[PDB]
């Protein structure tokens, strides 16, 4: 018997026997509401995971016993467990880099003073600031060789999803990791993973959505079976570039550390798929409801699952941070976002495809879109993040509200 | 506010008020037994939950709430409508030859619709092309070439390349295993309890998923591919490495000259078939076994049957849960076949495991359990495999399609007892 069917059947008999005055009637009303909500709020996969997890632990018990029997009983248990169970200019650059630890550092100026290499410049600054090159025994040459190839694999002719956007997300993730409420929560390995996930999260982006890649029967959609097409590709390129000569920035980690980092990075870059937004928000919201905070204001994250839920939300929030930056920065990101949408619209036109809603200058409502994006996606996410790390993130939330009102006032 | 927490708090309130509200010996016994039952139900509700099951309830609620807002916004202006379309699409998730071998082939193919077909003989009488031979027989039997306007040339061009992309030098995961799974799926689709339940497109999808489910298999596990830092593991981010690859090859082969067997389907039919096939082949990942078992078990518990009484599967979700379990059961059908067939499959799976062990030895890796040809406990493994995986799955399938599959279950038990009796 499946666990959810068992619980519902016993809750139905409790209700049937409860029926067998104001207090009695008001409670039957509350029971009937909760029992109905229990059923309706369930999906096919939520019901499934309760049952599969139960079945997995039932088999895990039966094999632990079998393992104790003989050397044969042990290899049979190992086979079954592994198969059927789961798991000059440099002066100007130095001046800009003084804002490294600040929200809204001008990354556009960093690009201008680094010969249009903001990703290499910002990643090297972050790694030195955080002492990651010493901690993880990364030679400067290894770091710069990797970063330069990584930057080279970001498309220059794509207006938004280029190395300047990656530099911005990596820098924003670096600032978010420094949140006082999150002091001493993450290991050096988790910090390394988050900044690296942020730097590679859009590498080799063609400047077109996953839906465009699916609809055009692209090699990428074919290879990845229409699931997180781009996000899977960003990871494959990111990890492949480590195999280039003198570029293995993870060469001096232990085998266990590389296994752990790889798992965390995959997890974080897959969470940047925009269609997974509501799942991340639901995870972040449950974390806020059950949050355990210190007297000094520091968050308590006991286990790996809690830490990765926060980290995957951090990289996603960093990816959706343009509306939280000063208006001057935000307006420049919106121009780039729009330019890239229009560029996808051009590719749709050359293919005879139906032009996407925001993909055409004649019909795109730029200001209303920014207001919708903030109201429906950016503000609910950042408000949940701000609740988790209170009072840190209030300035972020204040900047967001100003920018929202500015865009609202700019609607024609 | 997350919904599960809200429900939990509500049921906790009901319980704390039930205690206030509670000859009369029978009343007290009823009052106490129901409180203990409620407490057990509440404890089990919390414990039986996971991080992903709870969050799933919340994300689905958030998705529905936003969809409601966006539907209203789309009615406001042409601008509101394109803003709602942007947000919805981005942030939400939705001739023939006369030969002795040909006469022998026609004789074997008389058992096409039977669980008792010998695929080893089909391979021998078809120039070691069991996949093309069996798929062509299935497609003609079911009239799929006429229904979906597939010319024989296109069909045979595709099937031949598909068969060519199965490795000959791999003992188990070759075209003979694919032919076996496709034929077993064809038989399972014909179960009387599942009569007129599936559309022609769903039938096409299941047989196609079964035929392509192991294409280009290197004869090594996903764990071997992850541990050796293979290109495949790198490409697929260590998740269902092989299963993703089987699908990519299977769909890529349609692009070969005059091999597009889906060329005359509508765009909507190709979209639906593609979705179903991906779903079915990803479900063949053995590490997903307990999820499929869980889904099949819930389906048995809530099963509705007509006057006939043929199974009733109202929506698509129910239909795909059965179909992915069917292809998985077909993939785990070797122990349910006659002993003569089963013993030949066991030799092949062992030979493949040992070939992997040789690769681990040459690489200086620790030899995987079952991969050492010198230490493998072949019989005990077959007993464990049946007791823990094959029998629980087939027993659940038999409950769903009762009384059909009783013979499948009887054989499984005989083969298990035979292997048990053969333990040295
Ligand atoms: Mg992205
Ligand atoms: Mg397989
Ligand atoms: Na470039
Ligand atoms: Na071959
Ligand atoms: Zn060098
Ligand atoms: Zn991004
Ligand atoms: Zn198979």
């Amino acid at each position: 018997v499946t666990p959810f069917a068992q619980v519902l059947a016993s809750l139905r008999s409790v209700r049937n026997n409860f029926t067998i005055q104001k207090l009695a009637m008001e409670t039957l009303e509350e029971l009937d509401w909760a029992l109905d909500q229990l059923e309706t709020i369930q999906t096919y996969r939520s019901v499934s995971e309760m049952a599969s997890n139960k079945f997995k632990r039932m088999l895990n018990r039966e094999l632990t016993h079998l393992s104790e029997m003989s050397r044969c009983g042990n290899q049979v248990s190992e086979y079954i467990s592994n198969t059927f169970l789961d798991k000059e200019n440099e002066d100007h650059l130095a001046k800009e880099l003084e804002d490294l630890n600040k929200w809204g550092l001008n990354i556009f100026n960093v690009a201008g003073y680094s010969h249009n290499r903001p990703l290499t410049a910002i990643m090297y600054a972050i790694f030195q600031e955080r002492d990651l090159l010493k901690t993880f025994r990364i030679s400067s040459d290894t770091f710069i060789t990797y970063m330069m190839t990584l930057e080279d694999h970001y498309h220059s002719d794509v207006a938004y999803h280029n190395s300047l956007h990656a530099a911005d997300v990596a820098q924003s993730t670096h600032v978010l990791l420094s949140t006082p409420a999150l002091d001493a929560v993450f290991t050096d390995l988790e910090i390394l993973a988050a900044i690296f996930a942020a730097a590679i999260h859009d590498v080799d982006h063609p400047g077109v959505s996953n839906q465009f890649l699916i609809n055009t029967n692209s090699e990428l959609a074919l290879m990845y079976n229409d699931e997180s097409v781009l996000e899977n590709h960003h990871l494959a390129v990111g990890f492949k570039l480590l195999q280039e000569e003198h570029a293995d920035i993870f060469m001096n980690l232990t085998k266990k550390q590389r296994q752990t980092l790889r798992k965390m990075v995959i997890d974080m870059v897959l969470a940047t798929d925009m269609s997974k937004h509501m799942s991340l928000l639901a995870d972040l919201k449950t974390m806020v409801e059950t949050k355990k905070v210190t007297s000094s204001g520091v968050l308590l994250l006991d286990n790996y699952t809690d830490r990765i839920q926060v980290l995957r939300n951090m990289v996603h929030a960093a990816d959706l941070s343009n509306p939280t930056k000063s208006l001057e920065l935000y307006r420049q990101w919106t121009d780039r976002i729009m330019e890239e949408f229009f560029q996808q619209g051009d590719k749709e036109r050359e293919r005879g495809m139906e032009i996407s809603p925001m993909a055409d200058k004649h019909t795109a409502c730029v200001e209303k879109s920014q207001v919708g994006f903030i109201d429906y996606i950016v503000h609910p996410l950042w408000e949940t993040w701000a609740d988790l790390v209170q009072p840190d993130a209030q300035d972020i939330l204040d900047t967001l509200e100003d920018n929202r009102n500015w865009y609202q006032a700019m609607i024609p």
